[PDB]
């Protein structure tokens, strides 16, 4: 239920602002001073102008490095988030990965749903579930995901714990 | 640190899958059966198809009522979320309010950032706190937000509890 640092990076539903103390709400108490994520009155920096950091809550990063929605943020110059432009990736783009765990279609563009994560998916939250490791001819996961003992890619102690074949192993 | 139901409608950062058990991670144990939000393998339903339902994590609802990202989703047809087309609202669109607490600009389009939430903001998460209640001519807030004791609009205990002048007051 807590959010921000007090909630492990958690986000509030419906763009609700996460107060500096880690609770979800709307109003100055949450959206004002110390706002962690959500519709912060005080807009979060991103991309080029902010060390490459991405926007939380899947907001778009304007050409100016500010987080939000609308033509201004998602239109021309958008550096991140659901940009109105099509985001290239995969072999077709220097082997690039999609941002914020987006899947890369076989056609070389970023997205989510069966058309992007389905078959041909190059990276991101692909739902194909290709095996990795000892039995996959030594295959390693994409996105530094952890290859578990059963030889599946994922993130969470069950994938990254002891017996973590490769990737972001805790162990 | 719980997501979905077990964490009060809370969502994971970076489109991480909220498991049936309320924990964030990626993989089948998270993104497969039971997934409550995030980049679930079997995409969430929305729109007119699912009773008017919005998409979690600010995903787009395609014309067919499935949640995701990419041309197919946010492109033509888009029913909700950060569509490619501009979302009209306010007095221009029949006093229509923006979805997901988005701000309705002075011009009749939804968004987040100083441009939609500042001067002229019509509904949604405006950063401007127009006073409500007794000391405001008995003005009421937009979106059924709670007019608080001290005379401010917001959501959360402080605003909707004891001294809630109007709105989504509980007590
Ligand atoms: C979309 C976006 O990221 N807006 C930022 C804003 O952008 C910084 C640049 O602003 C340009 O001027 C904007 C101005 O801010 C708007 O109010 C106006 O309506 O449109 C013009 C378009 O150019 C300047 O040209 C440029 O020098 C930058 O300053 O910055 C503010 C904070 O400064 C931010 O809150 C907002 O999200
Ligand atoms: C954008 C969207 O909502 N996609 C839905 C899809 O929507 C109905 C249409 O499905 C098309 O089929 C998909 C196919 O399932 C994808 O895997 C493939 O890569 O692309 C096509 C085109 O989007 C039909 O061709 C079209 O006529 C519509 O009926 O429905 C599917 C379930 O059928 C859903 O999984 C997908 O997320």
């Amino acid at each position: 239920q807590r959010c921000g640092e007090q909630g492990s990076g958690m986000e509030c539903p419906n763009n609700l602002c996460c107060s500096q103390y880690g609770y979800c709400g709307m109003g100055g108490d949450y959206c004002g001073k110390g706002c962690q994520n959500g519709a912060c009155w005080t807009s979060k920096r991103c991309g080029s102008q902010a060390g490459g950091k991405t926007c939380p809550n899947n907001h778009c990063c304007s050409q100016y490095g500010h987080c939000g929605f609308g033509a201004e943020y998602c239109g021309a110059g958008c550096q991140g988030g659901p940009c109105r432009a099509d985001i290239k990736c995969g072999s077709q783009a220097g082997g690039k990965l999609c941002p914020n765990n987006l899947c890369c279609s076989q056609w070389g563009y970023c997205g989510l749903g069966s058309e992007f994560c389905g078959e041909g998916c190059q990276n991101g939250a692909c739902s194909t579930d290709k095996p990795c490791g000892k039995d996959a001819g030594g295959r390693v996961c994409t996105n530094n995901y952890c290859c578990s003992k059963w030889g599946s890619c994922g993130i969470g102690p069950g994938y990254c714990g002891a017996g973590c074949q490769s990737g972001g192993c805790d162990g």
